[PDB]
C-alpha cells in the first residue's frame, strides 16, 4: 500500500533537453523550449510530482500530475500512456498502481532519472519520436544504457 508524503512542482526534460508538456489534445509531448517558451506555456509544462511511502519498498514511489482543464494524473493503464482527470490520492491500497511509478537515479548520473511502472514490471516511461513529434510512451528496456528512458527532473533542489 501507498501513502502520499508530499507534492512538488517540477519541469521534466528528456536527454535532448526537450521539455515534457501537455498539448491542446491533452497529449504528453516533448519539444525544444527556452526558459522564455517554458514560462509562457507554464500551466502545460509545470508538473506536480507527488512522493509516496510504500509498504513494500522497491524504488521512490511517485505520481505525475498537471493542471489543465482540471487536475490530471499520468496513467500507464493497459500499458498505454494518458492523463486521467483525478487528483493524486492520499492512499493507494494495492502494491501496484497504474498511476504509481518508481523514480530511480541512473547509476551513470546523479541528474539522470528513470520511471518504472509499478503495475508493469520492466516497463518504463520513454520519449519516442513518431513522425515529427516526440511522444511520452511506456516501453520495455530496449537495450543497456537506453537514453530514451532517461530524464532530468528540474525541481531547482
Amino acid at each position: 500500500y501507498f501513502g502520499k508524503l508530499e507534492s512538488k512542482l517540477s519541469v521534466i526534460r528528456n536527454l535532448n533537453d526537450q521539455v515534457l508538456f501537455i498539448d491542446q489534445g491533452n497529449r504528453p509531448l516533448f519539444e525544444d523550449m527556452t526558459d522564455s517558451d517554458c514560462r509562457d506555456n507554464a500551466p502545460r509544462t509545470i508538473f506536480i510530482i507527488s512522493m509516496y511511502k510504500d509498504s513494500q519498498p522497491r524504488g521512490m514511489a511517485v505520481t505525475i500530475s498537471v493542471k489543465c482543464e482540471k487536475i490530471s494524473t499520468l496513467s500507464c493503464e493497459n500499458k498505454i500512456i494518458s492523463f486521467k482527470e483525478m487528483n493524486p490520492p492520499d492512499n493507494i491500497k494495492d502494491t501496484k498502481s497504474d498511476i504509481i511509478f518508481f523514480q530511480r537515479s541512473v547509476p551513470g548520473h546523479d541528474n539522470k532519472m528513470q520511471f518504472e511502472s509499478s503495475s508493469y514490471e520492466g516497463y518504463f516511461l520513454a520519449c519516442e519520436k513518431e513522425r515529427d513529434l516526440f511522444k511520452l510512451i511506456l516501453k520495455k528496456e530496449d537495450e543497456l544504457g537506453d537514453r530514451s528512458i532517461m530524464f532530468t527532473v528540474q525541481n531547482e533542489d
